DNA sequence: GCAGAACGTCGTGAGACAGTTCCG
DNA sequence: CGGAACTGTCTCACGACGTTCTGC
């Protein structure tokens, strides 16, 4: 199993070089909330240190998708969805430093998601939690993100509440 | 008084935003040998959270400086100094996964500095090993250090070696 | 005479997604 | 569908010193 140390290690090196983040996908072909909410954590670092990727891969029970190069000779490694982030998270949890909040901010959705999936009242508040988590990572003269106030009209306009 | 998750923890940022170096400082004032070994690892991180160094700083006995603005919205915590470093690296070694070869080569370098000081012969061995330092730091197409080679070509020109 | 503390910065190595395609 | 995997990249946030000031 994934041991403290390695969790710590892990943590540190994804305040460093990783990033925890949320957004939300249009679906054209979705039914009613044309949208879903995508979670996820990633590790970034320059190609010829992707074999450092692949050991925090293999420690993290070999979760998510591992890239040698995007393309621009930097490689990543990121972990998509509440079923491997409902696992690593906690794992995580208590040695983050830098990206705490938004690591929490990403458990509480994937808490609220089920509910909140076939309902535009839920989906909204759920929405602002993405809202949260992308402004966690801007700088305090960035724009802030404006999901939930966008979605909230969108939502009235098509009658959905 | 760090624990092994502090420990690795800080083991896994300093892989992500920091970095192990080693440098050659002219010294006009010195009277064999006009250099300096100097030796540090320091941590960088946007300025607004240099609060999160601050607290790593703490958990390092306070040793090393922190600069709240490099001048350039960047903040950094520098340790220099092999007392400083002979006694925090070994506590970082045992986790450090990207850097470790860099660590190592730095306490090396703290134990054959003593001798090496006052020895035109040995300072340019233990330069070599500077070099290894800040080759390790550098992708592979790129230019490798030259202390060596120009440390003893000025020790030959002035007839110290 | 010796060395740490500060300062300054070119050259990127990252971040944080946006899009688009793939799969049970 | 319902969501994950793969592609792509704009905007910085770093790095790793070279250089100069301070201290005993
Ligand atoms: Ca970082
Ligand atoms: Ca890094
Ligand atoms: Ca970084």
């Amino acid at each position: 199993t994934l041991q403290p140390t390695e969790a710590a290690y892990i943590a540190g090196f994804l305040d460093g070089d990783g990033s925890i983040y949320a957004k939300l996908i249009p679906r054209p072909d979705y039914k009613d909330i044309k949208y879903q909410v995508s979670l996820a954590i990633s590790f970034i670092q320059r190609k010829d240190k992707f074999p450092y990727l692949q050991d925090i891969y293999d420690q993290l029970g070999k979760r998510g998708n591992l890239r040698k190069d995007r393309g621009d000779g930097i490689a990543d490694y990121t972990i998509i969805g509440s079923t491997h982030l409902s696992i690593i998270l906690p794992d995580l949890v208590p040695y983050l430093r830098i990206k705490k909040k938004q690591a929490n901010r990403i458990l509480h959705i994937i808490n609220l998601y089920p509910q909140a999936q076939k309902n535009p009242s839920k989906f909204l508040d759920l929405v602002k939690i993405v809202d949260d988590v992308q402004n966690l990572n801007k700088r305090a003269d960035e724009l802030k993100s404006t999901n939930y106030d966008r979605l909230l009209e969108e939502f009235l306009k098509a009658g959905k509440i």
